[PDB]
């Protein structure tokens, strides 16, 4: 039949008639070339018109059918690795059926079908000023009745391009990848760009998920408009799950004002060693209670470490919040070894300068570790602080930073009333020189709250600055107890003002402070141990003070120490070599419980 | 021969005969078909029956001689890579023979032949209450007279599955991977699962090996049985070598208290951005004299950072011994940026809860920095510390942590008597409240040692607990000398026992300490500056001391400041405005040559 | 035409003529063969006579021309990966031609022409004595011409082999790839070994390139001979850019002397979680004016983390520098969690062994944190030192390091005379004890500077050194201003000298210190309340002290606190139960505006 020979050959079943031994190995399965073609499968194979004949891609070539029927196909065979041919771009010009419909799904992943994207992915014009999420792992319009995506990864050298189409609609929304409720699952090395979009990957949906990551993938130039509402390049929102080593990059205008890099908002998830340019803000770590259906009310064991950022408004965002029936937490935080600054900017020209944030809109934030970081503001930029605690917290810890910036702690008065719990200040944080003189009416550390409690504020300066005009300021509708606030006395000297409560506070029985401040002294005349006494009864609170000053007499010697008495003086013992009354005026290290 | 031409092509050579140059091009080698096809390799081409006719994988066939004949066959070319395909699983249903058989071994690894697994691999039941190691890379029973095995990778998508068979005895091994006297072979991207096993992978062979790596794998419900005698999920026994972002998870009770995550036993090794749940222990970071032939008797350049962990027990567990012949020495470690709990449990149900561990079998630890990690235990949990000293430690060094548990320094009185060395306690350690009110009979820093040398203790707390019974309790039975002890005085003032030195050992020559007392005193009658003496005689080792009270009287003053007599009565200088004998009691700070 | 059928079958053209059809999917597109193939590519497509028959590769096969077919013709397709095959080594033999001919270059890299190296490249004699750059993404003979090159990845198990061949003379240049003006290019997984090179990778070309990296590379053993006159491993001259997860690893004597694993010297770039053994330095983390075209005059956002290295010189050299027209400046550095020795040598056998130098040849280097790191150096070298500080510094910062070497501070008298702003030595650094014994002569803090000005150095031993000379020196020549210098008392009881002003710096306005000191004094005989006053006169500059002795007596006591006099005196208030005149010498802790 060698009619049908030749006509079987050059038919489609052709290869599954060519005999193949590996390496003529007689060992070896004696296989057909079609068996061995088909170890591999692209976009190729499937990318034909009706009759069987491969179709080119290019701008007037809608590609997506073609490939969610190679998805559908090798979803079929239980799974394997499509590849998205490089030295072509792809462009996809329809929305998908079914189930992704309602998230305005273009292609649909299913589980163990992985994606090594090489070409390019390319967004036609049929998407311009609409929604659309490129690629949806969800099965069904509604999440909660959706069955997972599991074991699907997207990676290679490749790019998907949203086309540079602004939005349409504030209202709507648009995504890269949303692998939905999704287990292990990730995206490696592809490269994001040319868009205005509300996020370009999500992890998870509502703590439902596990083991879904980024990494070394970049993510350039995806907000472009004023109608953009909101962005935040990967959602965090299943446990086991993070971000590591990726890129971020924004141009515009309106993402300095607009744009996050990263929400971590579920326990066990990461944010690691990855650089961000242009951005509003670095990471939200956050628990929703809307979100709390899949792992639980808590997010814990949260982490952002050695990443590299200059933005314009707020390094990490932390908040909680509740509904009606559940309580969100957010606690076993750390932050470390970043090094961030605020780019380039007018004071008040973006969101409010700061490394860290209390997020407003009942919070439960404790249990946080802010150690080992690096922040710098530019002189000029007023609205820029290591925190602005904005809205209650339950505890923060900064040990061992650098911060070098407008305010250390910062609220403004009159906005919000924070009730503040466990704010600890180590004394081995260290307050950079860069906005000395900038400080005209200004508090380094501004306490404007309601209350502060089990708080500990340990000013340490590093050079002087006498523009400021305090060190540390409590106003007198900020109650503070069992707290420790010291004023080093280091680059002080010239201080009018160290630390100011100006409700008294600190007499209050459970604190414990310390800080220089000038005091005019004057003797009894009486020659040999005489005492000096304080002019002012302003001392009642005082248990100790002692000498910040030089003694400049021969014929006697004021008190090195100082006690208080009943009225409010300072007493001390000092020495007349020979009598009569004397008057001085000293700096003094005033204690109280310390 | 057009008859034969027809029978060559359906033959096995028929790929042989089918000319191709690629992409048409006249520059490019005129090839066959089966050349292009020699290119890669996968199991496909090895799984066949004796006349050389694919079989299928399954549950009921034993692919393990197909997957050997397919390395044995690419080690023969040199090396390279071979699939394991995805869309099938691949059960092994037998021993292998030769030089792994002494080592349980299913498969041998061979040099320069890669696993690229993208499909399961299942163990049959055969291997049902027996031990096995999956894949070995010794090619001798006896590891010392085994060749090395050199540049093997193993890697994927897909997945291990040791079939969920319990041990069959605790004195048995099971393993995933050993890589055996292994230089650059690393494991990436696959995900271990579902047994019983003792490892999932070993690097090395005491210290034989180098460069050899875990990255991005997953392991979990690797313990299953009350048979299993001791897991550790990767045991690292070569230098130059590491795991980092790997996910560790655990479901059994039995694993909470014997699995531990990582061993790192060889210089210069890692164990970085992991993230660890439902384990007993993170890692042993430990020099066995017997494992000191390949690299030397020094584990140095060791390194822990940037880990995530929920565990039972202990996080980091150092350590060092000794054989009749060599000495085992621990040296330079770091401990960094990790964030770990005690996962919710019974008090004492689990072994006891630490975040550094010097473990119990002549040890030598020294030079060990631990920086800037967090650690938290639920209030219940007594038995938990920042460091459990059971065992000579020789130097250890904490600085800028947040440790929030019930103990910071704690060792079991009368079980072990650990002589210490060079233990430095920052003050830049913040102590947490999460066990206020639960310490009652309790001390902070409960020093059951020996005796404490060169050592640093700076007590800081960050809030009140006036349950404890002192912040540190030396017992007399502990000698201490050459050191500084000092308990800040915030949140002290109403503490009975701040430090308690039950052998007066804080009056030693060469001790340097400082801590708040109450202390009474009574003046002479004398008008004017007049003498304030301490009623009893306890201070003959204080250096100085100074108030920490107010006075609430007008009509004198005792001593801001007090020195000593030989009689060990405190005395100072206060001020009579009108004389009388005076009786007071104060808070002082006591100091002693600080 | 059946005679012509099986001629086309047998011809090149021969796969083009046998169909197939994916897994027999009918949906699926009706190929040929030859589609399937060409999905792929190989070196074997290439490596072959100009008669189309494939040559095998060896050592007396010049593969280069085939290479570079390879890749133009990729090229032209708009690009791809070429396979480099496992189980063979492929020899190059001459140069390359064209714009890579001013380069010394072998190969011309193209860009989206990715290279999957998993075979070996080894260099034939031919290059013995020779410079060379194996590979060259520059496409211009002068950069500044040069067009860019873009997407452009090198990968696999596989190998490059320099042949062991040493330089020929001083001045030649050697490189593994440049990838020039390099935009989104990237090392993974590659081994380079076995040379004498100047480089193995460059990245990017003065400050022009974007997203270069870096990552899981080896480097084993690339000087080995005193030709060779520098070798740094990784140049990384392209922001945005950097080096994570590698090995660099040296066995010769003359790489401890010339040897640094990267360049750090544009902005946003990394140095992250790799291990260094054998080098002479670690990293230069510099901004060259002459490199300042790319982007800016300024390198900031430089971050070096989480390194494991044993090093002979120095692990982080900080500089920068200028030309006629343009001022390069460093700022905005952050170096934590790396783990650093000296290894074993002798004193002064090596370059000065330091954790950060300021390397000499105007610099401006300010806004640097050095946090959170170890650093060792094994007792005999006297030539080690926490910072060598060499040039001039505008700011560096160091907290919560442990530093275990010979000096913490140094620089060489009457070598330079460095001006120094902003030196930040918190009290958080823990300084080692291996020196112990070791410092007769020696000044821990060797302050040998021109000036001092807004700088902190808080000394805290946590051992005795009693050899010491000083814990801290300032020559009459170095100026001290706005500064505050403190040496804690513990361990300090028997050094003669504690701190040592030689110019009596101390007592500038704006000097904060206190250190401790033994002083002579003698009281007055009067009964009661006594003065007691320095036999000497050199306190002019104090303003308080307080005892640091016990008193031994029954009848006096000394004052507990003390002021100064005009004179110089000290004097303070004791207590004579019993007149007479009294004599004492008492150690004081001495206080100046503290
Ligand atoms: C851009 C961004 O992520 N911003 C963060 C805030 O997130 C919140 O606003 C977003 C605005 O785009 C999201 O809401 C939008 O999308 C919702 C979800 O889309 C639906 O569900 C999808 C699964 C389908 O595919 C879609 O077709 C659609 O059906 C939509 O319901 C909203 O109407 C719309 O506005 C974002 O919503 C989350 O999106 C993720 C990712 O896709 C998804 O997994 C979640 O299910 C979904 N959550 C919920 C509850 O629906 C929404 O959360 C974020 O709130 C803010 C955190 O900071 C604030 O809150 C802190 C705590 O109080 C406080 O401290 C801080 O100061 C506050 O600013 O951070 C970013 O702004
Ligand atoms: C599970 C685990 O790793 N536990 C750690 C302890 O390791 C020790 O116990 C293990 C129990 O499973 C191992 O011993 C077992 O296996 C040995 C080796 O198997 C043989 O050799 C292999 C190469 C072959 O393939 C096998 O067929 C067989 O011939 C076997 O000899 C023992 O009888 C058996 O109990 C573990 O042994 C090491 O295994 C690694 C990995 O396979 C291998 O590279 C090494 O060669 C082998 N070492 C030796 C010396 O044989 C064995 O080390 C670990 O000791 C402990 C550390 O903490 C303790 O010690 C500290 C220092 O004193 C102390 O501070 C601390 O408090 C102590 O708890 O940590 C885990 O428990
Ligand atoms: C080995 C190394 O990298 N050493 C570091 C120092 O770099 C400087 O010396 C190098 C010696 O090899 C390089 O100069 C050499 O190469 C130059 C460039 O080659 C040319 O241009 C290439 C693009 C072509 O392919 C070549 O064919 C050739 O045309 C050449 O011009 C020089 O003559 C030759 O000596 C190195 O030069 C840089 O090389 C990189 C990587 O290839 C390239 O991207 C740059 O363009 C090129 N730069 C310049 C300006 O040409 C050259 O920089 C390095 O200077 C030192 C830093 O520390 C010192 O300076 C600090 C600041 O003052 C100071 O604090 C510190 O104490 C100092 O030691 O670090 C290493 O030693
Ligand atoms: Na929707
Ligand atoms: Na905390
Ligand atoms: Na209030
Ligand atoms: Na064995
Ligand atoms: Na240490
Ligand atoms: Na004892
Ligand atoms: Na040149
Ligand atoms: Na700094
Ligand atoms: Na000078």
């Amino acid at each position: 039949d060698p009619d049908q020979f030749r006509a079987i050959i050059e038919s489609p079943e052709g290869a599954g008639h060519v005999g193949y031994q590996y390496r003529r190995n007689t060992g070896s399965t004696m296989r057909m070339v079609s068996d061995v073609l088909d170890e591999r499968v692209s976009l190729w194979d499937f990318h034909c018109d009706p009759s069987g004949n491969v179709i080119q891609p290019g701008p007037n070539v809608d590609s997506r059918q073609y490939l969610q029927a190679a998805i559908d196909y090798v979803s079929s065979n239980g799974g394997g690795t499509i590849t998205i041919p490089a030295g072509y771009t792809w462009y996809l010009g329809s929305y998908g059926v079914g189930g992704i419909a309602g998230h305005s799904g273009i292609i649909q992943l299913r589980s163990n079908v992985n994606l090594n994207i090489e070409g390019r992915i390319h967004l036609s014009p049929f998407f311009d000023l609409k929604p659309f999420q490129v690629f949806v792992g969800f099965d069904n319009g509604d999440p909660a009745s959706s069955g997972n995506l599991e074991n699907c990864h997207i990676y290679g050298h490749g790019v998907v391009d949203f086309g540079g189409y602004e939005f349409g609609a504030s209202s709507q929304l648009r995504n890269g990848v949303a692998f939905g409720r999704s287990y292990n699952c990730s995206v490696t090395g592809i490269t994001f760009q040319n868009g205005d979009v509300t996020w370009a990957i999500t992890l998870g949906w509502n703590g439902y998920g596990s083991n879904c990551y980024v990494r070394k993938c970049r993510f350039i130039n995806l907000v472009n408009s004023s109608v953009n509402a909101d962005h935040s390049t990967v959602y965090v929102n299943c446990p086991y799950s993070g971000v590591e080593s990726c890129y971020f990059s924004m141009s515009s205008s309106f993402a300095r004002n607009i744009a996050c890099s990263v929400q971590l908002h579920q326990h066990d998830t990461f944010y690691r060693g990855s650089t961000v340019n242009g951005y509003c803000r670095g990471a939200y770590v956050v628990m929703h209670a809307a979100e709390a259906a899949g792992a639980g009310s808590y997010a814990y064991n949260m982490q952002v470490e050695n990443n590299i950022a200059v933005i314009y408004g707020q390094f990490v965002i932390l908040g909680s919040d509740v509904t009606a029936t559940v309580s969100g937490h957010l606690n076993d935080v750390i932050v470390s070894g970043n090094i961030v600054s605020i780019g380039e900017r007018a004071a008040f020209s973006a969101p409010f300068g700061a490394f860290i944030d209390i997020g407003p809109d009942v919070q439960d934030i404790q249990r946080v570790l802010v150690t080992g970081n690096s922040f710098y503001a530019p002189a000029n930029i007023t609205d820029s602080a290591a925190i602005t605690l904005r809205a209650n917290l339950n505890g923060c810890t900064f040990i061992a930073n650098n911060f070098d910036c407008r305010y250390m702690v910062y609220n403004a008065p009159g906005t919000t009333s924070p009730v503040v719990q466990n704010l600890v200040w180590d004394k081995s944080n260290v307050i950079g020189g860069t906005h000395a003189n900038q400080r005209a009416g200004q508090n380094l550390f501004d306490m404007q709250f309601a209350s502060v409690v089990n708080s500990t504020i340990e000013v340490q300066l590093s050079c002087e600055d006498l523009s400021m005009f305090s060190c540390i300021l409590f106003p007198a509708s900020c109650q503070l107890s069992y707290s420790k606030i010291t004023v080093d006395s280091a680059w002080t000297k010239s201080m009018s003002n160290t630390a100011v409560f100006e409700g008294n506070q600190q007499a209050g029985a459970n604190v414990y402070v310390s800080y220089p401040a000038t005091v005019n002294l004057t003797s009894y005349n009486t020659q040999g141990a005489v005492p000096f006494f304080s002019t002012d009864t302003n001392y009642a609170w005082v248990t100790s003070a002692y000498s910040l000053s030089i003694n400049e007499n021969l014929d006697f010697s004021p008190p090195a120490t100082y006690t208080n008495k009943a009225n409010g003086q300072l007493v001390g013992v000092g020495y007349n070599e020979i009598g009569g009354v004397r008057s001085v005026s000293v700096r003094l290290m005033l204690q109280r419980q310390v």
